[PDB]
């Protein structure tokens, strides 16, 4: 069914909306991470893209609406950076 | 958009649809992993459930279709403990 989809924002700017979103997001990352390394694993020519593991340093642990917020920026940054490395890899190899 | 499906076993049995289906459940599983241990984090009453992380250690890591279909079948496994928790825990906080 190819790569999942990248998580959808809420209409809701709840805890509870933004707080899931933030789950997803973390979860979508390491879903992408895991293809990254597991594809890398199988073809491994030194041509293979370089890619950012997630620094989980940089989200804040203390469940505030503005630290949910701030986390889902930096997740979303994240995200910019490897789902097009990503997407590249999966069409690189079920090719 | 919820949780993501579990992949689909490919129709073709080749090197290359089970390489990349082993691809996609490592990575599925460690989309569930980080739901739950976010969700963990977020609502941490002693009642939360108790699971299995996966040990990649069961993994054959030498490319053979039949290591390939052995790591599927371990994974499968892993996705069946840990899937029902996932969904219920998505569902509990998604109220």
């Amino acid at each position: 069914m190819g790569l999942p989809e990248e998580p959808s924002s809420p209409q809701e700017s709840t805890l509870k909306a933004l707080s899931l979103y933030e789950a997803h997001l973390s979860s979508y990352i390491m879903y992408l991470q895991t293809f990254l390394v597991k594809t890398k694993q199988k073809v491994n020519n030194k041509n293979y893209p370089e890619f950012t593991l997630f620094d989980t340093s940089k989200l804040k642990k203390d469940q505030t609406l503005k630290s949910i917020k701030t986390n889902i920026a930096a997740l979303k940054n994240h995200i910019d950076k490897i789902k097009p490395i990503a997407m590249q890899i999966y069409k690189k190899y079920s090719k």
